[PDB]
């Protein structure tokens, strides 16, 4: 009934209106007749591909467990009664006004907003990482905003527990570790992404807008300068390691030459976040205590996960059918009754 595709969210959710696409697939805005508000609903049909089952079930479990002001929550999950009948899954979330991607492309951002937005991202991320969870795909389009400048992290489809070759809308916000296929990436990849986002909030333009795979590193090395052999510490691709050393020695561009009107405090933190070496990269807890965020910093009003995360089984090994059963049992909560 919407854009040709069927949307069986009624009778609770009515007044449908198309928003955009996934991630998983079609997303629409509907009026919740129960809670008397408008909500966002994602339609998911993951039962064909095996990876889609992983990403769907992983996001469900994580988000249902999480409970934070700066993280989107799942209000409801609509699916068919029986398991064979269930071919689609509908996730209901709070309808946010806009995102950081829409905002940055059109309108200029003041320092106080940039500072406030940065604090909320890290505050939310703190809760994430404290739960030993990696978002892995942070970006301006994954940061939703409302009327009162409240920020919420979204789209945990590519998330996992801290211990790929799939398609993505953008690779501009990925750490060099991912680019260099460094098996054993940690929480530092999220920090890098927030760094790229900080930079984009300042200049209203992407900091590392590479056209493709190799071009991404050229923009990074162009600004940060060439890396040492010590930076090449982790078990990375031997050829990629050699290729990096074979490239011409580029010089580091001072941040104030890139961001002249930017606050010196913000640039200081920006530096610590966008360091090539993953281990030398600042941690979220230390990033919040940074002088730039002292106006909002408050350890007493920054909740964490009561206990770190751990899934019962490894979903990477389970087949397409057992994952459906796992999804079926995880969504059993919202079924009446």
């Amino acid at each position: 009934m919407v854009r040709g595709q069927v949307f069986d969210v009624g009778p609770r959710y009515t007044n449908l209106s198309y928003i955009g696409e996934g991630a998983y697939g079609m997303v629409c805005s509907a009026y919740d007749n129960v809670n008397k508000v408008r909500v966002a609903i994602k339609k998911i049909s993951p039962f064909e591909h095996q990876t889609y089952c992983q990403r769907t079930l992983r996001e469900i479990k994580i988000l249902l467990r999480f409970r934070h002001e700066n993280i989107i929550g799942i209000n409801d999950i609509i699916r068919a009664p029986t398991i064979e009948q269930m071919k689609d899954v509908y996730i209901v979330q709070d309808l946010m006004e806009t995102d950081l991607y829409k905002l940055l492309k059109t309108q200029h951002l003041s320092n106080d907003h940039i500072c406030y937005f940065l604090y909320q991202i890290l505050r939310g991320l703190k809760y994430i990482h404290s739960a030993n969870v990696l978002h892995r795909d942070l970006k301006p389009s994954n940061l939703l905003l409302n009327t009162t400048c409240d920020l919420k992290i979204c789209d945990f489809d590519l998330a996992r527990v801290a211990d790929l070759t799939e398609y993505v809308a953008t690779r501009w916000y990925r750490a060099p570790e991912i680019m260099l296929n460094s098996k054993g990436y940690t929480k530092s990849i999220d920090i890098w992404s927030v760094g790229c986002i900080l930079a984009e909030m300042l200049s209203n333009r992407p900091i590392f807008p590479g056209k493709h795979y190799l071009d991404q590193l050229n923009h990074i090395l162009g600004i940060l300068g060439s890396p040492s052999q010590e930076d090449l510490n982790c078990i990375i691709n031997l050829k990629a390691r050699n290729y990096l050393l074979s490239l011409p020695h580029k010089n580091k561009v001072p941040w104030n030459r890139l961001f002249p009107n930017a606050d010196s405090k913000a640039l200081d933190l920006l530096d610590k976040m966008l360091t090539f070496n993953p281990h030398k990269r600042i941690e979220v807890e230390q990033a919040l205590a940074h002088p730039y965020l002292e106006q909002y910093y408050d350890p007493s009003d920054e909740p964490i996960a009561e206990a770190p995360f751990k899934f019962d089984m490894e979903l990477d090994d389970l087949p397409k059918e057992k994952l459906k059963e796992l999804i079926f049992e995880e969504t059993a909560r919202f079924q009446p009754g």
